[PDB]
């Protein structure tokens, strides 16, 4: 209940993600690794690419053994290829204790590592049905777990805001009680390869979207670290919008804006954070025909964008968008929460965290119980 060692372990940039500082081999060479449920792969930079502060230099570890094995795994945006083996593995802001770990040594990529960033890596925190190039390379989690008394789980604590520096923490084995306020209140892990949940209803402003909850999670909703926004399916997207939109009249903005093809810029301190709507997803609860709701905020959902040359002005760029993979909880959801990685009861608590941007009017919410029929029916076969 309180792992006061491993608060505030995370750094990052705006846009940028929550990385935790790691190493791995013997001696240990120390990277800073971007914290990510959205994937099943220890991934980390091991060749002098011109973007990266420093890299996993296999030569120089006395432990790394080699799987004599490759793996190439492209996205919708970009690719890395690595080559597979395995080295001790620990974590300085972490549970005193080092692991052997499947490592893929990145040795080709396009548009993975950003410019400009301080991360070399990727900690894929999801399952092993997920993993590259099949199920049969055990996560790092995983391998924490069966080789360690850490317990099944880890919770995380996104905290938001020159590009500004973001933090957190990242409580691995355990839950830090100061990290929220409030209840946590658990969604079921529907099934465990991505960390996919199921969203039963969504509100704007208290406004039910009225939509066959089934869109909320064609083809599937999952919690994900390594995703910015709140990515919604289309149709959803499209409803929330209009929505959104209506709840907002107050103030006119270009069609660009909602798609995320233009920023929006205001005078200096002067957001009308108080014209736009709050969004509530509830979630499956635990029993039966029981769900919550989690509740964010426009400082959530409308992130500044600070790197602006051609602007004197405070820009910020909406960041829900559209999906072809499902809904997305990216950091857009995340920052608003304490997020509970319950692995070992096969569930996902939220809670109001301690940490979350908020105004004197609104705060980030979690709240039930309620009454939802059909919640199964949400789920898409
Ligand atoms: C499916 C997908 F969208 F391509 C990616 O999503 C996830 N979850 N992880 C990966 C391995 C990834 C994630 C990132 N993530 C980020 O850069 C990032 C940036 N800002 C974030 O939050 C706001 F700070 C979170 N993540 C970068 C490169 C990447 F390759 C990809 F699989």
């Amino acid at each position: 209940g309180s792992f006061v060692e491993m608060v505030d372990n995370l750094r990052g940039k705006s846009g940028q993600g929550y990385y935790v500082e790691m190493t791995v081999g013997s001696p240990p060479q120390t990277l800073n690794i971007l914290v990510d449920t959205g994937s099943s792969n220890f991934a980390v930079g091991a060749a002098p690419h011109p973007f990266l502060h420093r890299y996993y230099q296999r030569q120089l570890s006395s432990t790394y053994r080699d799987l004599r094995k490759g793996v190439y795994v492209p996205y919708t945006q970009g690719k890395w290829e690595g080559e597979l083996g395995t080295d001790l593995v620990s974590i300085p802001h972490g549970p005193n204790v080092t692991v052997r770990a499947n490592i893929a040594a990145i040795t080709e990529s396009d548009k993975f590592f950003i410019n400009g960033s301080n991360w070399e890596g990727i900690l894929g925190l999801a399952y092993a049905e997920i993993a590259r190039p099949d199920d049969s390379l055990e996560p790092f989690f995983d391998s924490l777990v069966k080789q360690t008394h850490v317990p099944n789980l880890f919770s995380l604590q996104l905290c938001g805001a020159v590009l500004a520096s973001v933090g957190g923490s990242m409580i691995i084995g355990g839950i830090d009680h100061s990290l929220y306020t409030g209840s946590l209140w658990y969604t079921p892990i529907r099934r465990e390869w991505y960390y996919e949940v199921i969203i039963v209803r969504v509100e704007i402003n208290g406004q039910d979207l009225k939509m066959d909850c089934k869109e909320y999670n064609y083809d599937k909703s999952i919690v994900d670290s390594g995703t910015t926004n709140l990515r919604l399916p289309k149709k959803v997207f499209e409803a929330a919008v209009k929505s959104i939109k209506a709840a907002s009249s107050t103030e006119k903005f270009p069609d660009g804006f909602w798609l995320g093809e233009q920023l929006v810029c205001w005078q200096a301190g002067t957001t009308p954070w108080n014209i736009f709507p709050v969004i509530s997803l509830y979630l499956m609860g635990e029993v039966t025909n029981q769900s919550f709701r989690i509740t964010i905020l426009p400082q959530q959902y409308l992130r500044p964008v600070e790197d602006v040359a051609t602007s004197q002005d405070d820009c910020y760029k909406f960041a829900i968008s559209q999906s072809s993979t499902g809904t997305v909880m990216g950091a857009v959801i995340m920052e608003g929460f304490y997020v509970v990685f319950d692995r070992a009861r096969k569930r996902i608590g939220f809670a109001v965290s301690a940490c979350h941007v908020h105004d004197e009017f609104r705060t980030a919410a979690v709240e039930g119980p309620f009454v939802t029929l059909d919640m199964e029916d949400c789920g898409y076969n």
